[PDB]
């Protein structure tokens, strides 16, 4: 979103999103899917540590390392940069981290079933089962648990260096113009107190929004394959895509509807953060000069903090009315859906605890995105703050 | 935890301990849940938006009045304060709310079951169920949704108020003996950021862990009334209270070992905030004198913030591990437990999913907890730095 990175920043996102494109339809439906080598389509390695090992993940890697190769050999070319390893090669690893995990995390998922059957085997006839199988059940879901701690330590120490150096190169870029940069009010707040939130804002609230894109990605071809049982939506009438147009519908609105009605709020922060500079600058000044720390412009410049503060408080009312309301009805969402579909008679049980499931570990992502929603206030002020400052 | 507010810290929490002891003993099984009124005791309202008009939570709110009146009125006599209401009767507010918050929660999860049974018996005979009693039901959730969200709308705005209090208090008493306090190194930023952190963490990390407490406190009899069908837990042998203990072992465990063990990392951002305002106050000098803002110096204080920070990030390796490993390994415990019970046969199907759902909505609770953890570290390094600065 800078020039300090991102060698063009006018060319370079366009050229990213039609490559994405391009590689994503050459692969999916594209014909691209073909194996040479060795027939891991329509049959993979059971529930284990070693279903990261088999050539159709192997074949997935190389695609992807030969598409990021082509990108960056073009753009190392077509226009240098200082920072083009990190801000190119860099997000490209942690995209594919992120994906990495989604697909620890649903294999986890359905190593669920099987175990769930052997307990109700034992359960109705014991003479079966041991505690040896038990045993070994658990020794397996261990060994997933491990791939999953390794990957996620080494994620967050690349994620905490690759923002401290998008921030390395923010404060190197302002100060080289600082000469015609400090006349503007509140400059030395824009670029230690504002990057540094910036950073720790964005090490937080960035990898959670990958992640959600991400699970819906994940989760998206079984809803394309299951909705053939549901073809009627409660209010809707008939559409042939019953559950993904739901799905995305109601997630892309949960997270757009409730910035478009908040849109307000990260206009006050800026003002905040601006009565609160020229608080801290006079004690800056009176931490030597004695004469510097007077009682009444203390009094003043708190007052004026206070009487901001007070409007900002007072603007979360109406914006908490709308959250928490979307927050408490998407508990059930997932069943307000298939009224007509059972009285119709059409879907049978266990199907029901399909599609409810995977709506709710759908649900999961987004709920840690909407809980801390101040995060996201904080972040969109720091940016036009920046922007602001930028001219 | 100051005495800004709170009149007395030394023996108020003692006192407040005291009588919350004394009335919590009084009123479990001290026998005073003797209701003269009417009996409103082995019979209650079923599920509906009235369950909080019976004569049972009246009296309830009563007996909690008439306990926090009686401290306040003590305490309004042993020893004034200015701001007394706030310190006292604020904090009895909320951790009210957050109660009856737990409790609106309590009642939408009892209302799943007859509602399942209903969609099975629509599954198994459809000329019983039509599609009045659903839109009945659904009418009764959206009854208990509405209290929900205008107790939790007016619980945020409450709690904002609250805290910028505290934040004036502290404030007011830092800057009334501000002459002999400014000799202390980044004594600005102490008064002004700190304060601003303090109050806006304090917002978001305080209510979540009351509500954890109050989650526990709230679920605990359901488990002391279904031990009785564990009698063995895995590797510990027999003893008499099964799920009570592992419940209450595995949460502060949870919560205490982590802080154990990243006990050394609070230490460091303490040294990272002292670069910081190091680099700041320079800044702030330079945007009025042009002879500040020389490059060598800007370069060795950029260095000094550089060279603490890979540190800060190199010590979260080594409790990222533990942190991770014990998210992934939460979401069996509750199935772990209940290995010997299967195979001797004393347990039966549908206990197994009592145990289970109660295990995963204590979980829930914790799970936002623990995966923020970064700002209980910067809580924390404020408590540090304010407490290093009263002196
Ligand atoms: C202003 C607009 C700005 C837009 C900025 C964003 C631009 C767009 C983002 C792209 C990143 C994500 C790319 C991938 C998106 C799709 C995510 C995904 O998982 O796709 C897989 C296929 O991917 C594929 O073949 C796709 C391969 C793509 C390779 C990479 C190309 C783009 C490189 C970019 C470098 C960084 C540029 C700057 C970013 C800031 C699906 O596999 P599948 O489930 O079938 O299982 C196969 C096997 O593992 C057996 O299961
Ligand atoms: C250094 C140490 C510092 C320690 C600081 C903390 C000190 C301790 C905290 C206490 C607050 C919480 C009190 C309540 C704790 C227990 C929580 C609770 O829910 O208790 C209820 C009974 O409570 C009761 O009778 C108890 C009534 C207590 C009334 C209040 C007394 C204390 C007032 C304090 C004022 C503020 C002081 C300063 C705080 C910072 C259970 O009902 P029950 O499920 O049966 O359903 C009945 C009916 O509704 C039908 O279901």
């Amino acid at each position: 979103m800078f020039k300090s990175f991102f060698p063009k920043p006018g060319t370079f996102f366009l050229s990213a999103f039609v490559w994405a494109l391009i590689a994503v339809i050459f692969w999916q439906a594209g014909g691209g899917d073909w194996v040479a080598r060795i027939t891991g389509a329509s049959g993979q390695i059971p529930i284990s540590a070693a279903r990261f090992w088999s050539l159709d993940f192997l074949i997935f890697y190389a695609y992807y390392i030969v598409c990021v190769g082509l990108f960056a050999l073009f753009w190392f070319i077509y226009s240098p940069h200082r920072w083009q390893y990190w801000s190119i090669l860099g997000t490209a690893l942690i995209i594919f981290v992120t994906w990495f995990l989604v697909e620890v995390g649903v294999a986890v998922n359905a190593w669920y079933a099987p175990f769930y059957d052997l307990i109700q085997t034992a359960l109705s006839s014991p003479h079966k089962v041991t505690i040896e199988q038990f045993y070994r059940e658990v020794g397996v879901f261990l060994g997933i648990a491990l791939i999953a701690v390794v990957i996620s330590v080494l994620n967050n120490f690349f994620v905490s260096h690759y923002v401290f150096r998008w921030r390395t190169a923010m404060n190197e870029y302002y100060m080289a113009n600082w000469q015609q940069l400090r006349h503007i009010e509140g400059a030395a707040q824009r670029v230690q107190e504002d990057t540094m939130r910036f950073a720790s804002t964005l090490e937080n609230m960035g990898v959670s929004f990958i992640n959600a894109i991400m699970t819906l990605i994940a989760f998206l071809p079984v809803l394309v394959t299951l909705s053939a049982h549901v073809p009627e939506l409660p209010i809707i009438g008939h559409i042939p895509y019953g559950l993904v147009i739901a799905a995305i519908v109601w997630s892309l609105m949960g997270t757009g509807l409730l910035a478009v009605v908040g849109i307000k709020l990260p206009g006050l922060e800026f003002k905040n953060q601006r009565v609160e500079a020229a608080y801290r600058k006079e004690l800056v000044y009176g931490e030597d000069d004695a004469t510097r720390a007077t009682p009444p412009t203390v009094r003043e410049l708190f007052s004026a903090v206070r009487k901001n503060y007070f409007r900002l408080y007072f603007h979360y009312m109406y914006f908490n009315i709308a959250r928490i309301l979307y927050l408490q009805v998407d508990n059930v969402f997932g069943l307000f859906l298939l009224f007509p579909s059972i009285v119709a008679g059409t879907i049978t049980l266990g199907l029901m605890t399909q599609i409810t499931n995977v709506f709710g570990q759908v649900r999961g992502a987004f709920q840690y995105l909407i809980n801390s929603w101040t995060t996201l206030v904080e972040l969109m002020s720091i940016y036009k703050r920046l922007r602001s400052f930028e001219h």
